[PDB]
């Protein structure tokens, strides 16, 4: 299965998958992956994988202003 990907920068180190889901609601990513280093430290970035192109494009526009109290940078990385 192929997904449409939004790469995210600027997440707080206390924000995990459920915060990403809250960020894009009502739009629902199929899955979310928080990025860490090899010792398990939050890297401040993440990927959100959407079911359709249409979902990913709505999510690029329509989302909360902040996650926690940080502004999030979104990058549409396309399919897969």
């Amino acid at each position: 299965i192929e997904y449409y990907t939004i790469h995210m920068r600027g997440l707080p180190y206390t924000s995990f998958e459920n915060d990403v889901f809250k960020f894009f609601e009502p739009i629902r990513p199929a899955n979310v992956r928080i990025n860490y280093n090899k010792k398990g430290l939050h890297s401040g970035t993440a990927d959100a994988y959407f079911d359709t192109y249409e979902d990913s494009q709505v999510a690029m526009k329509r989302h909360r202003e902040q996650m926690g109290s940080r502004y999030i940078e979104l990058f549409y990385d396309g399919k897969t």
